[PDB]
């Protein structure tokens, strides 16, 4: 398990900072909708893999964290006056799922290694934005960076728990290369995850 | 809130308690799955009602809740020897779901309205189930008692939140009827909510 900067194909640029910095609102409810989405995925691997004891009970626990942070996000939304309103999901996640093998056991492998990659480069991110944010906001993304550092070793922990060490670092390289092109693509929609606007 | 026993069309029958305590690894298996799926049910209706922020905050923490109640039954099978054995939903909840109106907004009071009798009856069995338990077994059941009491006053409340009081009171009526006969009817598999072997 190397570092987060090591484990990621890139930074995020420069360009993601300055759109997300002129509309904190949209990145704000997108980041609540993520925090939710990494529960109700943590759920849905619990469904799919309701005989993996070990999944069950790290997912589980996992769920419950990303739902604290969902009503964190809402916390601090409610005192900022931001009002919720819908905001479709971006294309990254559903991208990186793109390359997960179709075949038992190399797709619930190939699913951690994309979980490892969402919290990795979630980590990156946070840690790129709070520079920039004021003190309340920095503060609550600073403690969150340090939960996806935590969630990055967990899900790359439990791949290598399923699978082959040689197989992993093979997926790692296919999905890091495409983890990369989807943050440095040109994207049309600021979301968290969203590549340059 | 009408107190439980009140709220609901029937007590749990004798000839179901006596099915549970000849098989009680399967019940713990499928108690298991119910409040895995009571959290994955919160987290749909979130997704469903993305802006409802009342909603969203009981569901997000309603959640968590019944993720450790999730978890506290994993660990009971632990120590019991219970196997990860894979065991089909019962007809119960979908049988409820089937009475939901389609379309908004009764739709949604609708939904909650069966969550208070999910809720309301889990309270019931459990409370018929301690008395003929261990120790052990007994005493984790009645703790789960008061939370199952809070979570259909919840699911109630939030009803009349965002209903009219006469069509929920339509709708309990329905509701009643129908999941009395789904709990006094034959059936033909031992689960948690199941009708009489
Ligand atoms: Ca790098
Ligand atoms: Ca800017
Ligand atoms: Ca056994
Ligand atoms: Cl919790
Ligand atoms: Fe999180
Ligand atoms: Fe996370
Ligand atoms: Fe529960
Ligand atoms: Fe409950």
């Amino acid at each position: 398990i190397p570092e987060i900067d090591a484990f990621l194909g890139c930074p995020t640029p420069d360009a993601w900072i300055e759109a997300a910095l002129a509309d904190q609102e949209t990145l704000l409810i997108d980041h609540k909708n993520c925090e939710f989405k990494a529960a109700s995925t943590a759920l849905s691997l619990i469904a799919k893999y309701n005989t993996h004891l070990d999944l069950i009970n790290m997912m589980s626990r996992l769920a419950r964290e990303e739902l604290v942070h969902h009503e964190q996000v809402l916390r601090l939304m409610k005192r900022r006056g931001v009002p919720l309103r819908p905001v479709s999901a971006g294309r990254y996640a559903s991208g990186l799922r793109r390359l997960v093998r179709a075949h038992e056991p190399v797709k619930l492998v190939d699913t951690l290694v994309v979980g490892a990659f969402i919290e990795a480069r979630s980590c990156e991110r946070f840690a790129a934005l709070v520079p920039h944010l004021d003190e309340e906001l920095g503060r609550f993304y600073h403690g969150l960076l340090k939960s996806e550092a935590r969630h990055y070793q967990g899900y790359l922990k439990l791949a290598h728990n399923y699978g082959d060490e040689a197989d992993i670092a093979r997926r790692v390289e296919l999905v890091r290369a495409a983890e990369m092109e989807l943050i440095q693509s040109p994207d049309q929609e600021l979301r968290f995850h969203s590549g340059i606007p």
